[PDB]
């Protein structure tokens, strides 16, 4: 089931006729991480945007974790992103072994892809985020509200309002406005209307829940609030 | 012992604290000086708290100018919401900023004070009990 | 007043029922869908 953890394996036989004894198990032999196929998916990824709002130009830092064994399998060497742009077509940037990188998003549309690379060659199954400047103002999120229910678990829920764009996924992205902390992020469905958000809640702090609805054109207007709802 | 507790009747009291081993005393000792003039003196023009994080607080402030020679900074910070033992650290005169590293919940209600200290002695603090949201 | 120990998630909605139990039997129960906000 696992193609990319230690087994050990011992043989042992016996005269095929069954008259005689089995013999002692073999030593014990175990495989040698190698890469055995190339990777299943690539990494989840998503963007902080550093850019004043009056600048035509944004700086997109991508960040991603590095994949987990089962998506990894066995080994990720480097890192490659895949650009795709109505003007300048398809490249691609070598990002090594690095979890983040930064571009610049200059155009209406800029689709990213990031793949994993093993010995082998890159991932099968990889994620896409659309940067679109049009989709930005799209807003299908009516309301959203925050309640924490526990120090461990926060219910975030979100009414939708009918919409002619084809919804793919929500991502939910949370960070303390008192904190300094890292932007944690996690992509969710859009079946989904509620979601149980499993990491450290201090509930009166006060945290910015943004909703993005993620579409096939690109990431829809967030909705934000800044406050627990206390109605 | 880590603490004493004396009574302050003079106008001006200087303390010095030393520490002594098997050999003799310490070489280079902090003083502070209460003095009931000084306790009215206000360098302090305005003082604002903002927690940064969970783990760290910037507290800054703006100087007017002073005849007096300021030496350095205490800033004191403590719950207003907890009986928390008062923590607080000496700041060189020289900062406008200061990280403080300690835990801090940031909605509840912190005071710091900024104690100005001179050769004369402890200044006026200024105190802020809210977070400023501005 | 009694504590309840058990594995409470505040926003769900919780049904609480008191019951008056006599020894003629189980008195009508006060029911409650939703916790109090006053």
């Amino acid at each position: 089931p696992d193609l990319c953890a230690v087994y050990a394996v011992q043989v042992r036989c016996k005269r095929l006729d069954g008259l005689g004894y089995w013999s002692n198990w073999s030593n014990p032999a175990y495989t040698v991480v190698m890469d055995i196929k190339v990777p299943m998916r690539g990494p989840e990824f998503w963007r902080i945007i550093n850019g004043d709002t009056m600048k035509k130009e944004k700086n997109v830092t991508l960040l991603w974790k590095p994949l987990m064994k089962n998506d990894s399998l066995c080994s990720v060497q480097r890192y490659v992103i895949n650009h795709h742009t109505s003007c300048n077509g398809t490249w691609s940037e070598d990002v090594g072994n690095h979890t983040k990188f930064t571009f610049l998003w200059t155009e209406q549309a800029h689709t990213v892809t990031v793949l994993a690379i093993n010995s082998i060659g890159a991932s099968v199954a990889n994620f896409n985020l659309t940067f679109s400047w049009p989709m930005s103002k799209v807003n299908i999120v009516q309301s959203l509200s925050a309640y924490p229910l526990n120090s461990s678990c926060v219910i975030v829920s979100w009414i939708l309002s009918p919409s002619d764009y084809k919804l793919m996924y929500f991502i939910i992205e949370w960070k303390n406005l008192n904190e300094d902390g890292e932007i944690k992020w996690l992509r969710i469905s859009s079946s989904v209307k509620k979601y149980y958000i499993h990491d450290h809640f201090i509930p009166i702090e006060k945290y910015q829940f943004s909703l993005y609805p993620i579409f096939m054109e690109g990431v829809g207007k967030p909705k934000i609030i800044n406050s627990f709802t206390q109605d």
